[PDB]
């Protein structure tokens, strides 16, 4: 009956079931119409029984079982005996194939490297065949094979810290109740982040940190007020309590900030965590925001090194803090100084984001985002969601192999979108194989909003479009340049073509989301591990191509060509169209600047201009420092990294260089990057005219 | 639920699990490890059955899920024995009208670490020299922790020089931090240092004299609070205020240390093995630090007041300081008495006994290891900053069995095995020497080993001149004595002399090796963390069941008195005091079993006072298990599949709370159950004092 579908490892096919009975039977006896009048009744019975019970969907293993009982029911044993011995023998064949026992760096990093090599080796065989071939050939790119599909792994998530900190939780070998202070709250925040980072292969974010940290500031205030009433005179109670509470808040901030920058995971790297704030109204939230900004401004240790993680993310709201008469303008000035001195934080626009996605929430992960979602109770919830997995297309390759023909380009585009849909469905189904006991921090103690049991299934946290899945892309500029040359931003035809590409991607994602009941959204791939393999594996097959492959990298998604130097206003006006057109699952814009430490007004003007147009902005200032000769400014890039342009100094021990790589920053000296990423960073040019040097040097 | 015939029955999760019990039954009798694994598979099927169906469920599709679930969980052996048994019954169940016929419950990082360890072990087994590798595989000796070494030039233990490297500052992760200006910051830095160090090694770690180097930071907090009081509070109360707040802050500085250490884990996926020592403080700050540590351990962990497992607090007893009732620190000793009675921790050390046994006084190293008196070139004696290097274990019962009652043949094989072990130890030290300071900047580059070295330098500077201790393991003195003189040799002077001669020969061989190779070689009573789970099983295959050698399915741990016998602790300690004096000074610990004495610490105080002069390291075990379903605390009956409450029969770890001392570090059964070999050791333990083993029954 049409009312029932079928789920593969597609519509129900009585012929497909009828073929299974026949092909097994022919192992021992020839086909003869003397017994086929019975086998047809056998296949009809197994169809009429499936229809009577299951109405939504059926797995393949249940199709096999529902036949085996029916074969035994109709007094048949000759072929059923042969039926089982092949189905079982094949079942261990696929499991034994995907078996581990099928045989100047930190020690944990080496052990994780070997484990990841083994995991990639088993997962490549675990993957379905055609998607594996596409990934190997380079048509598409699976993401982070070193952990999936070998183990059920979620890409990145928005940790619900409010839920845990409300009613306590359990971590490690201990279980704890709700914190009764602010320093305790920050310590638990850091410990929880560290524990979560080892149970997933991506970043994490703490949205509205001040909003859910305010009650513990109130608790500290009450404790200090009681202590003052006991000890100090009845005239200076309020002043002493407020001063002690402020000092405790700032101290807790320092602790957390430093705790994140120290703890690592099995990978041996600092977790890719980030924080967001800016919606505070009362006094405690304002003090918390001031403490965060000040502790980021101060530095990292005795040398006042630039902090890399967590990635702070500000929030600009009209009426809250946008204009000089706004009640939180001082916080905005502090954030401006922090941005011009430490390249952080990134500013978010309340109205633009709430219009684009559906509800304001901090970008969880590197640059990912979530649409507005409500549960059965009608209350909107943002913290507690997650992204299962990501794969990325190869738009420049499709553009290049099209030989300048648009219709053929669209045909191969549809083919690749189908391949990517199959990959995404497999990734979702593999993730759905997780169990709460696999990670009690995530699925058992409120990391996802709900607290299930080992008796329950994890799919309750993913269905009804609660959990998003991102399909990535890269190199829209190269795609347009294939057909319209290097300079096409002044042409409406190429811009319309790119917008149509994004719109087709969005429409396919919407159709898939409606079909599979998971929010399939497009995604701006951050080129974390994409261009390094993509450029070389495409230049091996297509050769050197002018302005498309000779750069030795791929332009990230839809941003303006980094080789060009337009004014930031022009760049933002050009770029505002893509997120509006459907590129809403993840996006971030960049703006280069000279040293603006003595002139932060330009950044304020840019933020005010970008508030209405874009919903996400990032600054790129030359804040590199060389302690040997007290140099401050930019660094000249070479194939061996960077060096100070006064002494040739290059060792990471006495130099400080950070550059924005993929949403996050990174220090290339302490961790060298791939050559493609290095070429991409070097090719970057400044946007507004100014001297990129603060202190000349000794 | 729809039965095969029909009708309606309730869905019981026990019926699903009981079948899987018979599944693995045909292949292997129920074991504690397989108990959780079997119920791990039983947890997936119960989750899936209710997911697919809503109103009715019959049997011939649940049998499909469990058939599928076993395959999906890599357990083919149970599945291979399931399907054939499953398929057999339905065929016979069929009846014609006339004539018929004629793995998934572990953490992600845990699984990844398991895979990495398997790869490392496979590489290391071929990295070894031939004869030592063959001896290890044959069960002749044990090369400890092949998972991490010699694949990586690891290190066994490390006495983190917390004082100096905290005072001078250090760089961890991506952040360089200076000296702390508060005790809370100091304890946070200590916790992160411990976590990083444990991540950079395959063994335990400890912090000795924590109060001694934590006093200055408490003084700094006191000074800051005094400065604040001089500006806020009135005059006559000022100093008093500066006390109270400080007394609170120190408490917090310990409270975090109780949780952070418990929470943070290494790449292995388990809490790092770590311990703390104290007791030598004299001034007010050190006294308050010790009181805070004891109080936070007493209070418990979390809302359920669960017993803490780590770190292992280790008290220190000194005559004229904290021993006699007239001593200035007798209240601290009484608090330690209560805490040890109610929490199995801390253990004790004798200042004079230890300082005369191992040259100087130092906290025991990691699990049970020890160091020896040592002075650097400048002549200043240094204790913290040294490190152990590696451990291998001898199979004494194998030598005893191959002797067949001939002492001279026993000595011949003993010398042969000593030569093999010396070759193994030299190879392990040489492999470790191949490390580079950049391999772990926390250890070799930032003061965690004492000296600080640059990248372009060799690690041998931190190991040579007998600085780094290197230890050789042994186990089963009671078994080798009973092979010759019967299982009741405790009253025979000749057998005791024979065992002491064995220990003396080992000590002399270690001394000669240390003289030759310029590394301190010391015999070390290895803890049976997994040795008896492997040594005994491999021995019982080659030699069969022997009379009170292998029938017990375990090996007696080093020189300890026979576990089956129950002598009063005074005679037990009198008997056991001779072995460490004979030369077994590299590592040891003396256990002591008591009934529930919560309202009677006087017996424990008397035992400690008696053992201060004779024994240098004592650990008391008292049943402190407690379950919350029926609210009973006391002892537990060691059933085959772990443990259960004697009253309500509860087993679930989410409600029960049982702690047992498993070779130095008290473990957590029902959390990570141990091998069946060790479970027999715990079950066979007795109580060395007459008294009730229960405290308060259930409801
Ligand atoms: N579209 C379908 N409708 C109903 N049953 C199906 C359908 N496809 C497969 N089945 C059932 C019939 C058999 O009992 C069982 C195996 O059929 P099969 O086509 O081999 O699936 P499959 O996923 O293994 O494809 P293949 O074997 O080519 O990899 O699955
Ligand atoms: N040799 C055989 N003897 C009896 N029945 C068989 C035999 N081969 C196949 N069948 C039946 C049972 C199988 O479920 C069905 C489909 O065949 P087949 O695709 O080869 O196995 P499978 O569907 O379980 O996995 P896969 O197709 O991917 O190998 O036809
Ligand atoms: N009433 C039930 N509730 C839940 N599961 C059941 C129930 N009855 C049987 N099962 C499941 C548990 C096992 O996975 C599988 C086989 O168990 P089994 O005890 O042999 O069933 P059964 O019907 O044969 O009982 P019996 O042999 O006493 O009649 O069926
Ligand atoms: N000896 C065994 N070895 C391995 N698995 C077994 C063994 N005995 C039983 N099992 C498994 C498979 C059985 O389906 C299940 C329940 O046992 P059993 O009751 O004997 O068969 P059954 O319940 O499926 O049919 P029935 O109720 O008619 O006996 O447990
Ligand atoms: C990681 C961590 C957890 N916790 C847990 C332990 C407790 O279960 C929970 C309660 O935190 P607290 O607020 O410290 O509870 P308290 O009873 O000690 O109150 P006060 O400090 O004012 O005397 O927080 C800490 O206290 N400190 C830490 O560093
Ligand atoms: C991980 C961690 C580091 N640190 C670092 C920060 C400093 O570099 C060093 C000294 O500790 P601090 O006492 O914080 O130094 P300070 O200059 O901020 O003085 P105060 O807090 O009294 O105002 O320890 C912490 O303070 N807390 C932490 O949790
Ligand atoms: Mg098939
Ligand atoms: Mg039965
Ligand atoms: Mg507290
Ligand atoms: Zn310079
Ligand atoms: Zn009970």
């Amino acid at each position: 009956n049409p009312d029932i579908k079928v789920i593969k490892r597609v519509t129900f096919d009585s012929s497909k079931i009828y073929e299974a009975i026949l092909k097994a039977s022919e192992t021992i006896t020839p086909i003869t119409p003397l017994i086929e009048t019975k086998l047809e009744g056998i296949a009809n019975r197994v169809v009429a029984e499936i229809n009577d019970r299951f109405s939504h969907n059926i797995k393949i293993y249940e199709i096999q079982s529902i036949v085996e009982h029916e074969l035994l029911e109709a007094n048949e044993y000759a072929i059923a005996q042969e039926y089982i011995n092949y189905r079982t023998k094949r079942d261990f064949e696929r499991s034994q194939a995907t078996d581990i026992n099928f045989t100047s760096d930190l020690y944990n990093t080496q052990r994780d490297l070997t484990a990841g090599i083994v995991g990639k080796s088993v997962g490549l065989k675990m993957l379905p065949p055609h998607v594996a071939n596409a990934h190997q050939k380079g048509d598409i790119h699976f993401h982070d094979l070193d952990y999936s599909p070998y183990t059920p792994m979620t890409n990145c998530c928005l940790i619900d810290f409010k839920g845990m900190l409300a009613n306590g939780f359990k971590i490690g070998n201990a279980e704890v109740e709700s914190p009764k202070s602010i320093q305790t709250a920050t310590a638990q925040i850091s410990q929880i982040i560290a524990n979560v980072a080892s149970s997933q292969y991506g970043g994490c974010t703490a949205d509205r940190i001040d909003e859910f940290l305010a009650p513990y500031a109130e608790l500290n205030y009450k404790k200090h007020l009681a202590d003052a009433k006991e000890w100090v005179t009845e005239e200076k109670q309020e002043d002493y309590a407020r001063a002690k509470t402020r000092k405790d808040i700032y101290d807790a901030m320092q602790s957390l900030e430093y705790e994140i920058n120290t703890l690592f995971t099995s990978n041996g790297q600092t977790p890719f965590t980030s924080l967001g704030f800016g919606l505070g109204t009362n006094w405690f939230e304002r003090e918390i925001q001031k403490a965060i900004l000040q502790v980021r401004i101060l530095g990292l240790g005795s040398e006042h090194r630039t902090a890399i993680f967590p990635k702070l993310i500000f929030t600009l709201k009209r009426g809250l803090n946008l204009e000089p008469n706004s009640p939180n303008y001082d916080i905005k000035q502090l954030a401006l100084e922090c941005a011009t001195k430490r390249m952080y934080p990134d500013v978010l626009s309340y109205d633009k984001i709430i219009e684009l996605t559906g509800s304001f929430k901090a970008p969880m992960g590197c640059r990912s985002f979530l649409q507005g979602w409500k549960d059965e109770n009608g209350v909107e919830v943002n913290s507690g969601r997650m992204n299962l997995g990501v794969v990325t297309l190869n738009l420049p390759r499709i553009a290049l192999e099209s030989k300048g023909d648009q219709d053929k380009f669209w045909e191969i585009f549809e083919e690749r979108m189908g391949i990517a849909k199959d990959a995404l469905v497999y990734r979702v189904e593999r993730v759905k194989e997780a169990t709460p006991a696999n990670a009690p921090i995530l699925y058992q103690y409120g990391a996802f909003g709900q607290r299930l049991r080992k008796c329950d299934s994890v799919d309750q946290l993913f269905k009804h479009r609660r959990a998003t899945v991102s399909l990535g892309y890269i190199g829209l500029y190269e795609v347009a340049s294939v057909f319209y040359g290097s300079d096409w931003e002044t042409n409406l035809e190429a811009k319309t073509f790119t917008l149509n590409i994004v719109k087709a991607m969005k429409n396919a994602c919407e159709s898939w989301s409606d079909e599979y009941d998971y929010h399939f959204s497009v995604y701006s791939t951050p080129s974390e591990s994409l261009t390094d393999r993509f450029c070389r594996l495409d230049t091996e097959k297509f050769g050197v191509v002018t302005d498309i492959t000779d750069k030795e990298y791929y332009t990230n998604s839809f941003h303006y060509d980094v080789r060009k130097n337009p004014t930031p206003f022009e760049k933002l006006e050009f770029e505002k169209d893509y997120p509006e057109a459907g590129a809403t699952g993840g996006f971030i814009h960049y703006c280069e600047y000279p040293v603006l430490q003595q002139n932060p007004k330009a950044l304020e003007a840019v933020w005010d201009f970008a508030y209405d147009r874009v919903g996400y902005l990032g600054t790129n200032t030359p804040i590199d420092k060389c302690y040997k000769c007290d140099f401050e400014g930019d660094f000249t890039p070479t194939e061996r990294g960077f060096m100070c342009p006064n002494c040739g100094n290059t060792d990471p021990k006495t130099v400080d260089v950070v550059k924005r790589t993929c949403g996050y920053l990174g220090n290339p000296q302490a961790r060298p990057m791939v050559k493609g990423r290095h070429k991409e960073i070097s090719a970057r040019v400044k946007h507004m005219n100014g001297s990129t040097i603060k202190y000349g040097g000794k």
